[PDB]
DNA sequence: CCTTGGCGGTTAAAACGCGGGGGACAGCGCGTACGTGCGTTTAAGCGGTGCTAGAGCTGTCTACGACCAATTGAGCGGCCTCGGCACCGGGATTCTGAT
């Protein structure tokens, strides 16, 4: 019944979360990929079914090519936590816990809500990075819907051969809000621009570059 | 877009409760201090007898204090500056209890 279902969309949710990861450069195995709703629950689920959200939080590493790449790509955890509303208390747990371990991101996925003052937390824990996503904004991955072309972060050097190229400023550039759908599952910050290659039925292919804000 | 009125979120201080451990209470038993009494004694009290030191009273002289002009500088009001420590971050000491 709607225990299947709870079970269910929290494994799209942590399948989505792991293509996040991939997708933004991190190693992910390729068999905790084709994680299978039966052998998820099997690992996950109790006697009773419901779900321990204790054990899906993971550590991922930079893939070599990611790290070639983009040379700022440090060590990711992510972490589906159990309380439904989060609160400041929950937020200084978390970002003492990746200060403790100099973890480069935080993604800390919730289901409920996130306090406005448990949120003010997120900015205020350099160096390290802490991103929220909600459990049900991740059920589907949008970057597959067909009306969402791919986005493909640039590095340092290819921005600046993107902006001498066109003799440009990054205030002339086309802008992609850093609270976008794409941008928030790309983990953008300010001043990367991703390169968005898209159907086009004059040419056939057009290449679009957008910086985030 | 500007103005004002709700229900949450977070801080901070405070009853309920659950185990829990020890302490006032009551009882029992033992010890000896003192009330009650008896035998013996002398110093407080009554009543005199006498001796005397000094405070109340009076008197006399007076000088420091009350009162009233003049005088002036430290006391008082308003600012200006800077270091001891309450609190914070972090490590070494030390009870403290179960074993």
């Amino acid at each position: 019944e709607d225990n299947n279902r709870i079970i269910s969309r929290l494994w799209r949710s942590f399948r989505t979360v792991k293509e996040m990861a991939a997708d933004r450069g991190y190693f992910i195995s390729q068999e905790e990929m084709d994680q299978s709703l039966e052998e998820f629950r099997s690992k996950i689920c109790d006697s009773m079914g419901n779900p321990q959200r204790k054990l899906m939080s993971f550590l991922a590493n930079p893939t070599p090519e990611a790290l070639e790449k983009y040379s700022d790509l440090g060590t990711l955890w992510v972490e589906f936590c159990d309380e439904p509303s989060v609160g400041i208390k929950t937020m200084r747990n978390f970002c003492l816990r990746i200060q403790e371990k100099n973890f480069s991101t935080g993604i800390f996925i919730y289901q409920n809500n996130i306090t406005p003052s448990a949120n003010k937390m997120i900015p205020t824990v350099s160096p390290a990075i802490i991103e929220t996503f909600q459990e049900s904004d991740l059920v589907v991955n949008i970057t597959h819907h067909e009306l969402v072309p791919k986005h493909i972060r640039l590095s340092d050097g290819e921005k600046s051969q993107l902006l001498q190229r066109y003799k440009l400023k990054e205030s002339q550039l086309p802008r992609i809000q850093r609270e976008d759908p794409v941008a928030r599952y790309l983990g953008l910050k300010r001043g990367q621009v991703v390169k968005i290659i898209r159907r086009s039925e004059t040419s056939g292919r057009y290449a679009s570059y957008r910086i985030c804000l």
